[PDB]
């Protein structure tokens, strides 16, 4: 064998509710009563949320439930609260001290209000410079959905060269963070009037400009 | 209890022998010989590769070895194969509703020369302070394999609350970058000697401090 069987998705809006299927066979689900359910957030470790058919750990939200019907076990998400955008997983014992898992389910919930990104620009710093080094960082955060562009403006003019823009990571919110840097020399940073970070998210353009004029 | 400490990155070449550790919160383990090691690929099946500290299941190579004698689980991939790239996890069963996962090691087959990260910590900008905002950022770049652990400390003690980290994005030079941040009140900021960001990569660690000043 190899698998249990799950749907790739599960769209349930705030309240509206969700429910997952876990199906294997008699040999595992129908035989035995040991469907488990683990959740893994984008590149995170599992929390064990259900074990022994419908029992929950000490610190599993009240609204995660489960069911089973012969071969068709199931997770129920009592009225979605968006935080729970994850990857779910089922699993069942097959005796011989071996367990086999579900293919997984991404649960994308809509009705999360849309957020515009708290953009911060940074100055290099005293130390960073004591070494003859100058990175500027543009910190883009707490936006949803996770689509931004990040431009830099060497004075009123564009710059590509020394950019490196990460791709947005989910926070503890369906809010993202997407940090881009420009890495120049002191001789680059002082041979210049200003430097501006431009972050176009979903129609809204935000631009922050670091003028050398500040402290250390 | 919730945490079993697993490295950030375990790297080897084809035929080399990678060793992955799982140490954990001490007040347990020893009269606890139920530690299981899991395996998963690019969103493709979170299999169990070891159970009961040393026991392989069926359809698993003896290339995977397991040990706990000590107070640390060690999974040894002896003779590194290609398809062995994955995010390894250990776990351990407490009470019937306590199933704690390890932080989980991404295992790479070094596809480049290794890059220990460059930690560059920024203090709160002059202006952000002028806004009554306190963002101190930890920029992490030019690393490979793209696995890090990031802690924050304030004056000795770890800063748990207010932390948020990015996902290690691929960059042009074929190294990677990430970023953390912490969000304070100006007060929070100034009532403290130093804030350090310390980032672990394999078994190189950097720890970089940022002390508050008046700027003005």
């Amino acid at each position: 064998p190899s698998a249990l069987t799950q749907p790739p998705s599960a769209s349930g809006s705030l309240g509206q509710s969700v429910t997952i299927s876990c199906t294997g066979t008699s040999s595992d689900v129908g035989g035995y009563n040991y469907v488990s359910w683990y959740q893994q957030h984008a590149g995170k470790a599992p929390k064990v949320i259900i074990y022994e058919v419908n029992k929950r750990p000490s610190g599993v939200p009240d609204r995660f439930s489960g069911s089973k019907s012969g071969n068709t076990a199931s997770l129920t998400v009592s009225g979605l609260q968006a935080e729970d955008e994850a990857d779910y997983y089922c699993s069942s014992y097959e005796g011989s001290d071996n367990f086999v898992f579900g293919t997984g389910t991404k649960v994308t919930v809509l009705g999360q209000p849309k957020a515009n990104p708290t953009v911060t620009l940074f100055p290099p710093s005293s130390e960073e410079l004591q070494a003859n080094k100058a990175t500027l960082v543009c910190l883009i955060s707490d936006f949803y959905p996770g689509a931004v562009t990040v431009a830099w403006k060497a004075d009123g003019s564009p710059v590509k060269a020394g950019v490196e823009t990460t791709k947005p990571s989910k926070q503890s919110n369906n809010k993202y963070a997407a940090s881009s840097y420009l890495s120049l020399t002191p001789e680059q940073w002082k041979s210049h009037r200003s430097y501006s970070c431009q972050v176009t998210h979903e129609g809204s353009t935000v631009e922050k400009t670091v003028a050398p004029t500040e402290c250390s």
